[PDB]
């Protein structure tokens, strides 16, 4: 299958990218180096992951080694929640650009719909544990994102963790300048996202699937949470194809016309995870994997459930 998907800005986005959340700076430079060597051309970043400097060190090295040119790369980052005020957006983007040593991003996302109180702390809480919101709204933050395209800092803008009504809010904004190009959402066999994918695709919004392996390294995991990589049913599908469970989990979203961004810092796994363009999951495989949906979320904070823009009260 084709390695890139067409966005609404006329640019092509690689359908397989490298995730970088929880890649420590002490290891992410080597990860990105290896990824580029083995063919990754999309890297998913964020300011909150606090490793964009080291990601940037890799891109620059590989540019200087003559391994890749900038136009071939597709670099994504995201505006953190403490920067939703219209006056903070450009500076947040420019900090990401400076850390990554880039002059533009291919795609810049509103990381979460929830604005948090501005300040140094990424998750400001009150005395008992709820996040402290900011008096920001989706539409004004979107307008600020649009300005970044009009100044040449970013080629495309999109959203992440937006429910369909939040997406609709942007689509229906009077005076909209740019439609979101992408909605990046959690998606895997335990959270198959049928209704939100159908919605987004029916708008020409491309969907990126995050945590496709179930984020086993997420820092809030409980031993009794369900584990995709160890699910014997998925292992059986992998065995039949002489592939790993991770390779099945990466191929799955690709066959749904999604982009997918598995994370690893392990060189062997980085290479493994890219070797998914040479087999196909059957109709039965696809149906079986979709049947495993449990509406189970890696990423959803309790602490954000009272925010006016918390995305996950809506069904989709
Ligand atoms: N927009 C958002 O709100 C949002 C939220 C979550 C995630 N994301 C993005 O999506 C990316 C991917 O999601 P994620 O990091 O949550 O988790 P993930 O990609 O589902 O899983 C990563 C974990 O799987 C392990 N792993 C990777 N390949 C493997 C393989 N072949 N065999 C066995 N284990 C393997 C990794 O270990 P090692 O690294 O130790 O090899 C790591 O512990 C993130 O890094 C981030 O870029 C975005
Ligand atoms: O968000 C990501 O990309 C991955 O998750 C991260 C990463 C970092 Cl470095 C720190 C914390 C998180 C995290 O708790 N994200 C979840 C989250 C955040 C904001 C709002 C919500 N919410 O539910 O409204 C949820």
């Amino acid at each position: 299958m084709a390695s890139r998907i067409l966005l609404n800005n006329g640019a092509k986005m690689p359908i397989l990218g490298l995730g970088t959340w929880k890649s420590p700076p002490g290891q992410v430079t080597e990860a990105v180096k290896v990824a580029i060597d083995v063919g990754y051309r999309h890297i998913d970043c964020a300011h909150v992951y606090q490793n964009e400097n080291e990601v940037g060190v890799a891109i620059q090295e590989k540019l200087r080694e003559q391994v890749v040119k900038r136009e071939e790369l597709f670099i994504v980052s995201k505006l953190w929640c403490t920067y939703h005020e219209k006056g903070l957006v450009k500076g947040a983007c420019q900090k990401t650009l400076s850390d990554l040593k880039l002059d533009y991003l291919d795609l810049y996302l509103i990381h979460w719909p929830t604005g948090f109180k501005p300040g140094k702390e990424f998750f400001p809480l009150d005395e008992s544990g709820n996040v402290v919101p900011s008096d920001t709204n989706i539409l004004d933050t979107w307008a600020a994102m649009e300005e970044l395209v009009d100044e040449g800092l970013v080629k495309a803008i999109g959203i992440s963790n937006f429910n369909h009504l939040q997406v609709e809010m942007i689509l229906n904004k009077p005076g909209l300048k740019y439609k979101p190009a992408v909605n990046q959402i959690e998606c895997h066999p335990y959270l198959t996202q049928e209704k939100l994918i159908q919605y987004c695709q029916s708008k020409g919004i491309v969907v990126t699937a995050y945590s496709p392996l179930g984020s086993p390294d997420r820092p809030w995991a409980k031993p009794e949470d369900p584990s995709l990589l160890e699910d014997p049913r998925i292992k059986a599908i992998a065995a039949k194809h002489n592939k790993t469970t991770a390779q099945v989990l990466i191929r799955f979203p690709m066959q749904r016309n999604l982009v997918v961004i598995p994370k690893s810092v392990t060189p062997e796994r980085i290479a493994e995870n890219f070797k998914v363009f040479d087999f196909e999951l059957s109709s039965q495989d696809m149906t079986t994997l979709l049947s495993y949906n449990r509406n189970w979320r890696v990423c959803a904070l309790l602490s954000c459930t009272s925010h006016k823009d918390y995305p996950f009260h809506e069904e989709f």
